[PDB]
């Protein structure tokens, strides 16, 4: 007597069939657990596709969580991130080959291709191509920083409002979306947490988690401190207020601001140098300006100095050593840095 | 008063200067914590170059450990792995651009390019191309399995002998080295542990470390089990005997053998299907043959069946459910699977 076989259950999005998708060879990148490819959907829609790495422990489960968070964001924070177009799951015999333009076995996620750039790529080419991609009329460090940060903080505020902490905020995960007026959109919710029970928290736990060492505060690589109780539907709100996991994104946003504002900080080594000095002076911006900035003769901090040092003050708020002192992204959005020019004389 | 500052310090290998290295754009591969590129050294030496991923926590520390282990292996187990040519560290102003063909800021490792094809790539094209690249005269599944497993198990035995567990054994990390008669060499010591105090253990810790879930036993994703005194210079030798972390490599080598031996098992899907059934029948090879083999009518187990089922038995030894029952790579080497047949080659022998 043999065990019977049975159907395979596959996840699918209404309107999206495997036949509809052509994948383009050559990954745009590989992250911790997955690989991203360019694709064409229904003949003329430019999309991007992500699958799980076969060689990485738990990769499918990590992608499943990214999928869940993407659905949450699609429902609650439209426009903050790349437009989510759903999923497609394929079986063994029904899978093809990447180098032949067909989706291979396993779960795939799909988004609109929001643009061929990232802010990291653009800023490293220069403030000018960055401002052009952003449709930013004030093509200066100050101009791009004001526009970019208003957009990033606005989006982070909306994410946090619906319980999502992105946890991988950085220029490489921002695209200037030319089809939507150049507005910045976040990508990559692969490390994101849902910190409210809707119906349950996702990817949210005590202790250290995935982080980009350049953009996460070195002694604060957690959303919940290692001693914290595990989150439950009953304690989530208390934990949100107590441990302020959203302040993880605040620090990262401060790092983004530093790089947009100061050309010399756009390289990894540049920002790394600044942060080491910043830590050395006790996470005190005024201390850095007084004791350290003289050492940065090759750089220009004009965007941060402008208007009573408003840029520096906003960085200080986003980058306080203590979470309890660090500004929320929502609060930061109301900072003087973002004030409209008075008496413009049009 | 003003702080004086001072010079930068960069790590370098005698005889290897960044001006002599041209990097070719286009990552050969993206691993967990690093990126590999082809390069040309001194205008005519084909090399491979690896740096850390900027976006991965402690990728820096992992590349340093990979460096340390490569030095250990170069000193103690020459020929087992891709030839290690040392490191090159570049600073900020002297750092270049991959698109301009120059090494970027940070630490780089360099190895000889041992060949353009991995065993994974070859075996998937066919036993024929694989046998050719291996200089394997017996161009059958049995032939290539015998030659390849002899080489692999030999190298693993040597690595274990100097305290190194590779921890990422699979066809993708084997290259048939054209410039050394086609012999297999391991690549990628990025997950490797040095498990003895020589003078200090490296990348050796209790609990689940990194692992390719295809080539690691699903419930044995560790070298040392969460339950065991952290590795120290004093207990190292004891843990080795108690927890047998090298048996991690034994299981992986059994997986390689299965794939070399059975064409149908060369796809992820194929090997996955087998290991699931194998697991289902209690990690019992004979049970598999008895209860399941009939369901594999599309596959041909001849290489494992040959000579009283020697191949199947070696697979059983390498792939015992319990580490205490699982063969070491050294023990696996003397198995009957590797015996010359009676009067083998008699027709041309002098
Ligand atoms: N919606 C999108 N539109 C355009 N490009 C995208 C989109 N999503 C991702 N990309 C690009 O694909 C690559 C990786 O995307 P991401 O979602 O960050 O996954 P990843 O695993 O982190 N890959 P990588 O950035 O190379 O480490 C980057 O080049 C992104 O710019
Ligand atoms: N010494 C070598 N000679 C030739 N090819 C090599 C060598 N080392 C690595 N490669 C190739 O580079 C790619 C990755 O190398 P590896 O050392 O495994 O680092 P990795 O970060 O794990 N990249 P990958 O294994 O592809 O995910 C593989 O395609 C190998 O074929
Ligand atoms: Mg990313
Ligand atoms: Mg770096
Ligand atoms: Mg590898």
């Amino acid at each position: 007597l043999k065990a019977r076989g049975g159907p395979k259950t596959l996840r699918r999005t209404p309107g999206v069939e495997p036949k509809d998708i052509r994948v383009l060879p050559g990954p745009l990148g590989s992250g911790n657990f997955g690989t991203v490819f360019r694709g064409v959907f229904k003949g003329d829609q430019d999309v991007v596709l992500k699958n799980a790495k076969a060689d990485v422990m738990a990769a499918e489960e990590l992608l499943e969580c990214e999928m869940d968070v993407n659905y949450h964001v699609h429902a609650n924070a439209k426009g903050t991130c790349a437009r989510f177009m759903g999923c497609i799951e394929l079986g063994a015999k029904d899978g093809g080959e990447i180098y032949n333009g067909t989706l291979t076995e396993g779960l795939w996620l799909m988004w609109a291709n929001e643009g061929e750039n990232t802010v990291e790529a653009l800023m490293r080419r220069g403030t000018a191509p960055l401002a052009t991609a952003m449709a930013c009329a004030d093509a200066t460090e100050l101009g791009v920083t004001k526009k970019a940060m208003r957009e990033l903080l606005g989006s982070l505020a909306r994410l946090h409002e619906c319980g999502v902490v992105h946890r991988d905020v950085k220029p490489a995960n921002l695209i200037a979306a030319e089809k939507d007026g150049g507005v910045l959109k976040l990508i990559d919710l692969g490390a994101a947490a849902l910190c409210l029970p809707l119906p349950e928290t996702l990817n949210y736990y005590p202790g250290d988690g995935p982080a980009d060492p350049r953009y996460a505060k070195a002694d604060e690589l957690y959303l919940l401190p290692p001693g914290s109780p595990r989150p439950t539907k009953d304690n989530a709100a208390k934990l949100w207020e107590a441990h302020k996991p959203d302040r993880f994104d605040s620090w990262s946003a401060g790092c983004v601001m530093l790089q947009l504002a100061v050309v010399g900080l756009r390289t990894d080594a540049g920002l790394e140098r600044f942060l080491a000095d910043y830590k050395a002076v006790g996470y005190d911006v005024n201390a850095f300006r007084g004791e350290k900035s003289g050492e940065y003769g090759t750089m220009d901090f004009a965007a941060l100095d402008a208007n009573g040092g408003a840029g520096w003050d906003l960085c200080q708020r986003l980058m306080e050593a203590e979470r309890d002192a660090r500004a929320s992204c929502e609060a930061a959005l109301s900072h003087a840095f973002f004030d409209a020019a008075a008496l413009e004389h049009h």
